């Protein structure tokens, strides 16, 4: 989510520590200068303009106390493009004469070339020799050169004055400014994205994202075992937990690294990856929460000390891993948000609460059932009773243990279960007050829950109907209007086959949205290449320039057409000329076939020329699925006296294959036989029709 | 929700009690004229528009029979800004002497300037001596000046023919009516919000709001408590309870009071503070309910008297608070509503009605378990079944009591918990008729209170998925129509990066519909706002005016763009002028690079001086992310020739930084090596390219 960037301007003017640089291109010969600084035009008085183009060699600049060889010098190290530094008296815009020193470098290209030229100046004129043309006295021009070497005098030398002979080491100090600008020529012209430190990952990196998965999986499955071994404190008999547990934790507190290793997303900053800052704000935000909650806590219970049960809490502590998880959800669940991703957190929430309030249960009934070393069996508690239910009760001398721990825990979490989706069987009974109050608790958490699913389901049915009925409303209203107005079953049918199709071809495309949305310069290469076709298949346009091409390209419209389609009747007016790209077409003149039209024929009017429009002579009509592509006559006009020059070569290039204006005489045989056998078969009042055929005659004339 | 207002002519007016007044200015040589009242305006005759602007001293009016002892005096005081009254003949449109008392006030500035004069005028005519220049006769004259002096006749002195000499006190009369006008001289030009009386506080403070949180508190502990204590019954046995009770009750009964004493907002007005009314409207509305429900009635318990049987049902009577509180939740929810305020008000409501339910069941058991002296153990009954299930049965000689107090509170509780949320455990049965009717009627208002909340929880899924949907159904538009039209990879994802970067800083901000919403001049000072870079920067701006600063802002458009972006293709109409304020631009000339664009650049071309469109003779395109405002042609002379004066400032200030009309020409170093050695390697039959050579040379002439 970043571009190519060039930051040459500001790179250079940040190094460039207040001094002054100038540009100019290396290839063009006299190498015409490109850039001006403010700082070199504020100092030679000359504005950017005024600078502008002219030659990097600075002849304009010069003056009778120039030195021929510094020319040759600087002329030679521009011919070679190599580096140098130079010393020279110039002369400012008042033509005072002052000293410079200058240094070059031109700079390299990402493709081997040599593109610019750079310059640098700063003034020594209060430490050379004094030199005045004229002067109203000796020592104000001294004051005022002086005054004029303030680059010198300030930072770069502020320390003289503590010191003598400073020129030892002045020339040095401002010599190591310019010297610094060999990093800045490093991009070589290339605009490029910026760089990110090592050992900071990219987030988005595929390799991350199966890391992320795996951390999901993990702390899921940690979820799954933490509540069952601290509710029921089996006995550690298999090391495999502890393996597990341990390598799980290690692998956790790698994932806190990686996290402090890799880039971070603010909401103040696109990408953040500054790694003396993305570590700080990654500990201040939630990174002591992370120690705080994925170490190998386990380890104090695998030793031994004095901390008498100080560390049994750690395991659901460190369960709240899901909250890391939670925070990554922001952008993990996307991957699934297309199909609803909450679904899978749900069915997550679900088995966690499920499972953790299963051991609630057990946890009371297990603290609830032996009434110390009073010894009342308090067989009013739920699990004397399940116990008397499935058989082996109880005994004593001694006692005897009843249920087994697996069916115990099953018992809790069928009860956890049942209470968490209402269906409450009632075999299993809470009995007792606490018992009965965690039910309180349980079914009120579990109607919380339960709401929720059910707006999750119901957000589907939007996108699986809405679309649907969008078209229904719109094909309704159609039906009722058609039939409304009495249409015949002809036209009805290309009416609602003409919506069908059109509906079914388009659905949620909006075309005209999307080019609006669209900048003007990929409209204007989006339409260019809609138009390709035409654009080079036919020999007009092989000559047309850029510009023309993309206004052309603005202006064209593409229609597809039904077979039978009529697009110009007779009479009608013509204005636009128009392509066949697809199909076929053909021509009615006087209901008799005269055209046919193929791939790549165009037919209309030469508006250029007769700049008068004029009624359709013919009707023609669709054989086939056919594409065309047609042009206004008054833009196309428009365009074409913009582009004089193309307008030429298109008029006596371009052909058409019909023209509307002009018509075609014609006989048939049958009138023909007709005429000829009626003459076979074969006045004076007819003055009046005489006149007539007079008059007829005169207005041919 | 109210604007600093100002009331001045409306105050004057309905203080001035059907008098005249006439206002001019204070600081402003000779005092003109700003305001002239309709009672003036008729009695003088003169219209609005010829006596506005006019002087103070009203020597358009004077006459013959005028003082100059007066006339200085007005004009002493006037200078001096002190109040006086006074009475001198003045004459009428008609050029009628006629008498006049005056009096003036000038009125002071809430910056304690001085800034208005205030002048009253009164007819004396009938009570002065008789005056006439020319008349049909004395007693027509005499006649018609008593009519005119109509304005004393009436209310001011309607009692005087009842009375003798009533010249004694008819000028007091007349005179307080003016001099009540200091009460109007108060706000001194200042236009501010009106007061309101003390005693009623702002309902909107803080502390009010903080008042109301607590007195939700209250009265959702009081709705707790008072189901169980009258209930169960149970002793009173620490006075805790009593004192909580009373303490709530007249704490309540404050809150009433501060009801009594508060701001209000009706629906026919913005907001009503009137106490005379306020609290009447209180009254009639909703107090007299709040007194019926609100005071400390447990005092009648409390205490000993006849009344037996009389006060017990007070508890649940004042518990209904929630419903003041339920008047107020119009507003209180919506600290709240953004974030479905409705979720906690479901809660609470679920809280009341099972707590409710609770003590029903509870009463309905202990109505049934005794069949009275009858010593029926009723056996069926759900309370002597839970007795023998959890042991201590009930015994006889004398009663066992059995199951205790806390218990069966919870057992309660828990069968209507159970019934509400439709688990049925089915543990404790209705056996009996009336327990299983209320079971009837328990699990019919839950099963409608339970589909409250589903319809709640969905109405967050729209806010939560729908602008996604959205993003989603453009994006997918987008997708089948790129690879619908077969556009290469480069373009596509061009076209995809500028969608997804543009919806990303976009979302759903419709800035043009902001703009459209703000009214015209709040919009000038928004895009003033957003065009003040270039404002304040660029030189040629330093000049302008505030209007065509506003106009100029209307104008302007500004637009970013990616590196690589093509601003002005070649040969391209060019009808903008532009400017940089981020990023840089370059430009490309014959595929060769001749100028680079920086901040605060400006290029085009002359267009108030060529007056003719022109071709782009290169390319600019983007290397940075860059921010330009971009000007049109036409608009902006239109507003120059508006501006004329800003034009001719503008046009001798503004220097373009490059002009797309001109263009250079260059030599490249490669083209001069190879045309160096393509003539160190080196025309009778070509006259015709010689008369093409000749023909050139002439259009070149």
């Amino acid at each position: 989510l970043v571009a190519p960037q060039n930051t040459f301007l500001e790179n250079i003017v940040r190094r460039s520590n207040d001094t002054n640089f100038v540009l100019g291109n290396a290839q063009i010969v006299d190498w015409p200068i490109v850039y001006s600084n403010d700082g070199f035009c504020k100092l030679s008085g000359y504005h950017r303009a005024e600078v502008m183009q002219k030659s990097s060699a600075c002849s304009f600049m010069y003056g009778e106390l120039t030195d021929k060889d510094t020319v040759e010098k600087v002329r030679q190290t521009f011919e070679n493009y190599e580096m140098n530094s130079f010393e020279i008296l110039m002369y400012k815009k008042n033509r005072t004469p002052v000293w410079f020193f200058v240094k070059i470098a031109p700079i390299r290209n990402e493709q081997d070339k040599v593109v610019l030229f750079l310059c640098t100046f700063s003034d020594i004129t209060a430490f050379k020799q004094p030199i005045e043309d004229d002067s109203c006295k000796g020592w104000g021009k001294f004051a005022r050169l002086t005054r004029a070497l303030t680059s010198s005098r300030g930072v770069l030398q502020q320390l003289a004055p503590s010191v003598q002979k400073g020129e030892n080491v002045h020339k040095h100090s401002r010599l190591a400014e310019v010297l610094q600008l060999g990093s800045d020529i490093l991009p070589q012209y290339k605009q490029e994205a910026p760089k990110t430190p090592p050992h900071i990952i990219l987030h988005y990196c595929v390799f991350k994202t199966t890391w992320d998965w795996i951390i999901l999986i993990l702390t899921f499955y940690t979820a799954i075992l933490v509540p069952y071994n601290v509710s029921f404190k089996t006995r550690q008999n298999n090391v495999a937990w502890l393996v597990v547990d341990s390598i799980v934790d290690v692998i956790f507190l790698v994932d806190i690294v990686l996290n402090f290793h890799t880039t971070f997303v603010g909401p103040a900053g696109e990408v953040i990856s500054d790694p003396k800052l993305i570590r700080m704000n990654y500990l201040k935000t939630w990174f002591v929460i992370d120690l705080l909650s994925c170490l190998p806590y386990d380890v104090i219970n695998a030793f031994e000390n004095v901390d008498e049960g100080i560390s049994s809490l750690f395991s659901s502590l460190k369960v709240v891993r899901l909250l890391r998880l939670g925070r990554v959800a922001r952008k993990l669940d996307h991957y699934i948000e297309y199909g609803a991703a909450v679904l899978v957190l749900l069915v997550c929430v679900f088995g966690l609460a499920a499972h953790w309030m299963a051991c609630i249960w057990y946890s009371i009934g297990d603290y609830e059932i032996f009434d110390e070393d009073t010894k009342t069996i308090r067989n009013n508690s739920w699990l004397y009773q399940l116990a008397l239910d499935i058989g082996t009760p109880y005994q004593f001398n001694k006692w005897e243990g009843g249920p087994s721990k697996n069916s115990v825990y099953i018992s809790s979490l069928y009860f956890t279960m049942t209470s968490l989706t209402s269906v409450g069987f009632g075999n299993i009974a809470p009995s007792t007050d606490i018992e009965k109050i965690f039910a309180v608790a349980i079914m009120m958490i579990g109607s919380l829950l339960y709401a929720t699913i059910f707006g999750n389901v119901t957000t589907i049915f939007q996108q699986m109907y809405a679309n649907t009925n969008r078209y229904h409303e719109m094909l309704n209203s159609v039906r009722d209007f058609l039939k409304l107005y009495q249409v015949p079953k002809g036209l009805s049918e290309r009416v609602m086959d003409y919506i069908v199709s059109t509906w079914s071809m388009s659905r949620g495309i909006d075309t005209e949205k999307v080019l609006q949305i669209c900048p003007k310069d990929m409209r204007a290469d989006i339409c260019v290449h809609l138009n390709r076709k035409v654009f080079k298949e036919h020999p007009a346009f092989r000559l047309a320039s850029d510009g023309c091409l993309r206004a052309l390209a603005m202006e064209f419209q593409t229609v597809h057409c039904a077979p039978g389609d009529l697009i110009y009747h007779a009479g009608e007016s013509v204005d636009s000329l128009c392509f066949v790209v697809s199909g076929s077409l053909e021509v009615i003149q006087d209901d008799e076939v005269v055209a046919i039209l193929g791939k790549g024929d165009v037919f209309g009017d030469v508006f250029w020329k007769e700049a008068t429009l004029a009624q359709s002579c013919a009707n023609v009509r669709a054989l086939t699925y056919c594409d065309l592509h047609v042009i206004k006559r008054d833009a196309l006009q428009k365009v074409l006296e913009f582009y004089t020059a193309f307008s030429h070569s298109f008029s006596r290039n371009l052909i058409l294959t019909y023209n509307l204006r002009k018509r075609i005489v014609f006989r048939k045989i049958s009138d023909v036989k007709r005429e000829e056998e009626e003459r076979m078969k074969r006045l004076p009042p007819d003055h009046p029709v005489r006149r007539l055929f007079q008059r007829f005659r005169q207005q041919k004339e």
